């Protein structure tokens, strides 16, 4: 076992008494009152603070030219005295952060601390910074408007939080509850994590890599593990973006064709914020159409504590409706014989898109996956419906198609045979849900879409 957790801490003198500020006793009074159902969202907030203090600690160390010490997030807990402990070896807090700052730290307020005092009936902290000569020191408070602070000896470099649990919340003095609620949120954290003296095992995420970094093999291993997948990602889009809004992203699309089960998906990308998880699920990450998408969405824009539906979630889900759709035209040009084959596996997702979206330039977007054969082009070589603007001629303003069962028999029909004489391009439709798809559509490019057979 590797433990660092003990109480090697002691204060010689008296502590001196300090009131909360009356907006930080505020929200200590409502945290009393209210009724919190998902009281287990202590332990990931505790180790997103952890995580982001040894980040701090480690950029510093590397900054100047000086060893880097060992940089670990440990837990603990002790049934017996009905205790949970986190301690880490990062930069610590200075006596003044302690004084005034807590209660109203962001993280991109007070994670960590409002969510203690959920589940506590007081908290016992040690904090001495990693700065030189810095000294230790002792915070005490039972969340009512009082906390105390004294100078304490034996304290080490970092943070460790002791919080004294409620009668109610003692299922998180037990090794094996908390084992699970940080497997279940925590996994990704980017320290080594120890349990009680045994190091927990954690994941990789990858998506917090610069794009050029990650290898084609650990995309293979990261899908299999997010999609649950035996087969390998025929297309892999690493989203990296800092504005309008951050964003660490993997988008994956299977190599099998998609059944009856990616059809009916209830679950399709996880999100995250900064490594801590949101949802398994994703409400609407992403547009119902691009459910056939795999993979994850990390964006610290997403506050730790939530319930969805949100303006903030609205504005995610529409930027990475376009960037996926930029990705998909980008692809149609790198290889436009594997984009073919996605378009005939996946297209009718698409199709489902255009059909259901509610605003006329969504639709459009949509439409830029499109491929259809055409009069003017070769027996099953396809064209977009740009492509097909681009080649129309001067006096005809609208886009004609025809859908029929293949191309001998659009060929064949005895309207765009009479077409044929006057040069007019005719798309060839042989989904069965084109029709609607081209009548939804409506337009495109100002363009007025055309069956010619009524
Ligand atoms: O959740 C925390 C917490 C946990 C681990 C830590 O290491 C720190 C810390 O010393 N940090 C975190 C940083 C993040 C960024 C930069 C520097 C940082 C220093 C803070 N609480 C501490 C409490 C203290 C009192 C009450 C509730 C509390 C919750
Ligand atoms: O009155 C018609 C009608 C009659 C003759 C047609 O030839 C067409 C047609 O399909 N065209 C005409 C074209 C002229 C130029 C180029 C292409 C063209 C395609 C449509 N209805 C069709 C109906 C279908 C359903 C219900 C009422 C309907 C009435």
């Amino acid at each position: 076992l590797h433990s660092i957790i003990s109480s090697t801490e002691s204060v010689q003198g008296s502590t001196s008494k300090h009131e909360f500020q009356a907006e930080t006793k505020k929200l200590l009074d409502i945290v009393a009152r209210s009724l919190y159902s998902e009281k287990e969202v202590f332990i990931r907030e505790l180790i997103s603070n952890a995580s982001d203090a040894l980040e701090k600690l480690r950029h510093k160390l590397v900054s100047d030219g000086q060893a880097l010490p060992e940089m670990e997030i440990h837990l603990q807990t002790n049934a017996e005295k009905g205790t949970i402990t986190i301690q880490d070896t990062g930069i610590g807090m200075t006596q003044e952060e302690l004084v005034s700052n807590l209660g109203t730290i962001a993280r991109s307020f007070g994670v960590g601390f409002y969510s203690a005092f959920m589940v506590a009936d007081r908290v016992e902290v040690y904090s001495r910074s990693a700065a030189p000569g810095s000294l230790g020191y002792q915070w005490l408070s039972d969340g009512s408007g009082v906390f105390e602070i004294a100078e304490a000896s034996g304290v080490r470099t970092g943070t460790k939080i002791i919080i004294h649990l409620k009668s109610d919340c003692k299922e998180f003095s037990s090794e094996a509850r908390v084992r699970d609620v940080v497997t279940k949120y925590s996994n990704f954290v980017s320290f080594p994590l120890y349990l009680n003296g045994r190091r927990m095992n954690t994941l990789q995420a990858i998506w917090m890599m610069d794009p050029k970094d990650v290898r084609e093999w650990q995309h293979e291993e990261f899908y299999r593990y997010v999609a649950q997948a035996h087969d390998k990602p025929r297309y892999t889009l690493h989203y990296k973006t800092d504005a309008p809004l951050n964003i660490r992203s993997i988008f994956y699309v299977p190599d099998m064709k998609p059944s009856m089960f990616d059809v009916s998906r209830e679950s399709s990308v996880a999100l995250y914020s900064r490594k801590v998880l949101i949802q398994t699920k994703a409400t609407d990450i992403l547009p119902k159409w691009l459910r056939f998408i795999r993979g994850v969405v990390d964006s610290e824009d997403i506050p730790l504590n939530l319930s969805q539906e949100s303006a903030l979630i609205r504005k995610l889900r529409d930027v990475l409706q376009q960037r996926l759709i930029k990705f998909f035209i980008d692809q149609s040009k790198k290889d436009a014989e594997k984009y073919a084959k996605f378009f005939e596996d996946y297209g009718l997702f698409m199709r489902e898109g255009i059909v259901t979206a509610t605003e006329q330039e969504v639709k459009e977007d949509i439409a830029k996956l499109l491929r259809y054969e055409s009069s003017a082009l070769p027996s099953g070589q396809l064209t977009s419906l740009s492509e097909y603007a681009s080649r129309m001629r001067a006096g005809t303003r609208n886009i004609y198609y025809l859908c029929a069962p293949n191309r001998h028999l659009a060929e064949h029909s005895p309207y765009y045979e009479a077409m044929k004489k006057k040069d007019t391009e005719v798309l060839f439709c042989f989904e069965q849900f084109d029709e609607l798809t081209l009548l939804h559509l409506r337009e495109f490019d100002k363009k007025k879409l055309i069956s010619v057979e009524t």
